[PDB]
């Protein structure tokens, strides 16, 4: 499905899926809520564990599946946007 941007705070890490308290997500017109994201078979990096705040992108497939693609270190509201 289409890829959207999502920022939030890591709630917990899992084996191939992890729950992230993401913000509203202006890319999906969602609200801020603790939701689980599915990880790719490549696994997850570090610096994004329960307690971290990261900026990620995920693909929403038509079924309503939230599949994480790439996540990069952010630090509170990500940062400065031009």
């Amino acid at each position: 499905g289409p890829e959207h941007r999502a920022v939030g705070r890591i709630q917990s890490i899992g084996e191939r899926s992890l729950i992230i308290a993401h913000e509203a997500i202006p890319s999906a017109q969602w609200g801020a809520m603790t939701m689980e994201f599915a990880a790719p078979p490549a696994g997850l990096p570090q610096g994004l564990k329960a307690g971290d705040r990261v900026a990620f992108s995920f693909r929403l497939d038509p079924h309503g599946m939230a599949t994480l693609v790439t996540v990069a270190p952010q630090v509170q509201t990500a940062g400065a946007k031009p």
